[PDB]
């Protein structure tokens, strides 16, 4: 599907956590990853619903 959704996990940098989903094209699904607020990329969702829905293929 698209290629954000195939982008490594980014930790980024920074100090201001969020707790974030990314998609993991190995396990076809996604699964949480802490991001800093900084340098990330645009494989990064608020919700384990909305990744799963951007990226899986079912």
């Amino acid at each position: 599907e698209t290629d954000i959704c195939k982008l490594p996990k980014d930790e980024g940098t920074c100090r201001d956590f969020i707790l974030k989903w990314y998609y993991d094209p190995n396990t076809k699904s996604c699964a949480r990853f802490w991001y800093g607020g900084c340098g990330g990329n645009e494989n990064k969702f608020g919700s384990q619903k909305e990744c799963e829905k951007v990226c899986a293929p079912v």
